[PDB]
């Protein structure tokens, strides 16, 4: 009771968790809760407590050198700034890494590198600003990917955040759209296990994923899909034809401690984490990762998330 949670997210957000049931929760529990204009002066609108937001379209359109949003995102840093006893979730250093692919690889790459544990090794990518002609693949080469490959947009929000294509030999390359970020496709039996995490609590969720596809080239066309629809608990696309190599449920040792190391690298508490068990290595691969995700399935998520905001305003 007393407490006071500012918020700030997208009516489309707002919509996809269900998040004013969510507000109307806290206030049952004796909290303010209340809705940021952050068009106005934040302090005003004080004193807070914590701050719940997704502030990704604005962040990106103050990078694009928008008068508006960088007018935003000055008055919200400044009163975090001026506040540092307001939890803030999350961060927003931690939302400029997680919306930007290449930089969100570049940091599981050294997390991984750090953690110094064999049971955990992610895909090789880059980030491909542009094709350079026939030697294309050569330059993929050189970086250690080939195909299959799966091109992901950079920026990991928007109408096309999880449009993608799988590419599986030179005359398919026409489906790659530049810039873009390439990462080697991993066989993996054809199961995703998405990681849900609240804070210190997470849920790993069982999902449909991309068959297995032989090395090197194939004979066959390039594939578009969404990473979203196809995850869905929801194609001949996801029909395993035979189990191959290594086929075990991921550790939950190796999750945990993933989890914590992100969550210690970035200062985020809501995100994804999309794992695969690699069929040949038997290793964790984190295909990708979201920052605030919808949550959607997801099994207790106000419990967890009520859970979370209690427990940060504990510390």
């Amino acid at each position: 009771k007393g407490k006071r949670v500012g918020y700030w997210l997208s009516e489309k957000k707002i919509k996809k968790l269900n998040f004013q049931a969510f507000a109307e929760l806290c206030r049952k529990r004796g909290m303010e809760v209340v809705q940021l204009n952050l068009s106005r002066p934040i302090e005003e609108q004080g004193p807070l407590d914590v701050i719940i937001h997704k502030l990704t379209d604005v962040i990106l359109e103050a990078d694009q050198n928008d008068s508006q949003s960088l007018e935003l995102v000055h008055r919200f840093q400044e009163y975090i700034d001026a506040h540092p006893e307001t939890i803030v979730l999350d961060p927003l250093p931690a939302i400029r890494t997680l919306l930007d692919r290449s930089k969100s690889y570049e940091l599981i790459r050294k997390i991984e590198a750090y953690m110094e544990d064999d049971r955990i090794c992610s895909p090789p990518f880059m980030e491909l600003t542009s094709l350079c002609g026939d030697d294309t693949m050569r330059l993929l080469e050189k970086n250690g990917l080939t195909f299959p490959f799966i091109c992901k947009t950079r920026v990991a929000h928007g109408t096309n955040s999880h449009e993608m294509a799988i590419v599986f030999n030179q005359e398919g390359l026409n489906a790659i759209q530049p810039p873009c970020v390439v990462q080697n496709f991993i066989n993996h039996n054809a199961v995703l296990y998405k990681v849900f995490v609240v804070g210190e609590s997470y849920t790993v969720v069982q999902r449909p994923s991309l068959k297995n596809f032989s090395a090197g080239t194939s004979d066959r066309e390039s594939i578009f899909f969404n990473s979203h629809n196809v995850s869905k608990p929801e194609s001949v696309l996801t029909e395993l034809d035979k189990i191959e190599g290594v086929f075990e449920r991921p550790s939950d040792e190796v999750i945990r401690e993933l989890s914590r190391a992100l969550r210690q690298a970035l200062g985020v508490s809501l995100f994804g984490i999309d794992i695969i068990i690699n069929n040949q290595t038997g290793q964790h691969a984190v295909i990708d990762i979201n920052a605030f995700p919808g949550y959607e399935g997801v099994s207790e998520f106000f419990t967890d998330l009520l859970n979370h905001i209690a427990t940060v305003l504990q510390g």
